[PDB]
RNA sequence: GGUUCUCCCCGAAAGCUAUUUAGGUAGCGCCUCGUGAAUUCAUCUCCGGGGGUAGAGCACUGUUUCGGCAAGGGGGUC
């Protein structure tokens, strides 16, 4: 038991991925985003719920129901 | 447009549906990793099924040529 005898237990770190560092890595160039489009781009992506312009899901549905008060 | 070290294993898609959508995106299809579950799945042989395509045919729906039998039209007589 020194400080230079301590260890972790097996499994207790992974190393976490780095993009874009070379063909070897198998994460260089595009660093796993494809080729072009919205997603690809830095900030890119669409919002929560968003399908196209598709009516969503929680739109598509009626509500229904209140909040009791008494039951808090 | 560009995205910087190495080796090992697996390995796509360019389709469908929707979209002020059409070089974008979403669910599903296809890839990967993990965990469960049954001869579960595939090939062949035998057995049980439903077809209406190829081909053919001309009863039907259409189309077509020749012959026979011929109403019945057209034209004169009146
Ligand atoms: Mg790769
Ligand atoms: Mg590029
Ligand atoms: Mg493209
Ligand atoms: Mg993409
Ligand atoms: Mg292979
Ligand atoms: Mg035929």
């Amino acid at each position: 038991m020194r400080l230079n005898t301590l260890s972790p237990a097996e499994g207790s770190k992974k190393a976490g991925k780095r993009l874009g560092r070379g063909i070897g890595s198998g994460l260089g160039k595009t660093g796993g985003r494809g080729h072009k489009g919205q997603k690809s781009r830095s900030g890119g992506g669409v919002r929560r719920g968003f399908e196209g312009g598709q009516m969503p899901l929680y739109r598509r549905l009626p509500k229904f129901g209140f909040t009791s008060r008494k039951a808090a």
